[PDB]
């Protein structure tokens, strides 16, 4: 599904992402925007054999199993295909596990590049959340 920015802002706020491990909502909307353009079916293969999956572009080397990644760990305990559904439940549960690591939200390249140190007001503007 391709989410509308406010539509996504409301689903994330409903699922407890606002303030999760100290990451305010706008951080989460900004990274989804730059990482997948809000598309849950986004896939991106990497030079190394892994693939990025979903709205948060979660990587198959460490978090999910796609059956074709060399030395994969599957920390979230899921098939990567579950990260591609219109229903964000599993993606959110795994994004939540990813930010508990020491690198926090800096695990996301697109957050580091387009959101870190920015004015993210605009990503939740007009959502009434
Ligand atoms: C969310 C998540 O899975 N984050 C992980 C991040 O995943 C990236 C790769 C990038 C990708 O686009 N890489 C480009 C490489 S290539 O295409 O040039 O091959 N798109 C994904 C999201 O930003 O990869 C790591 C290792 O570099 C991990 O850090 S870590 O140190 O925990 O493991 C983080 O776990």
């Amino acid at each position: 599904k391709v989410y509308d920015r406010c539509e996504l802002a409301r689903a994330l706020k409903a699922s407890g992402m606002d303030g999760y491990a100290g990451n305010s909502l706008p951080n989460w909307v900004c990274l989804s925007k730059w990482e997948s353009s809000y598309n849950t079916q986004a896939t991106n293969r990497n030079t190394d054999g892994s693939t990025d999956y979903g709205i948060f572009q979660i990587n198959s080397r460490y978090w999910c199993d796609d059956g074709r990644t060399p030395g994969a760990k599957n920390v979230c305990g899921i098939r990567c295909s579950q990260l591609l559904t219109d229903d964000l439940t599993v993606a959110i549960r795994c994004a939540k596990r990813v930010v508990l690591d020491p690198n926090g939200i800096g695990a996301w390249v697109a957050w580091r590049l387009h959101c870190q140190n920015q004015d993210l007001r605009s990503y939740v503007a007009g959502c009434g959340v």
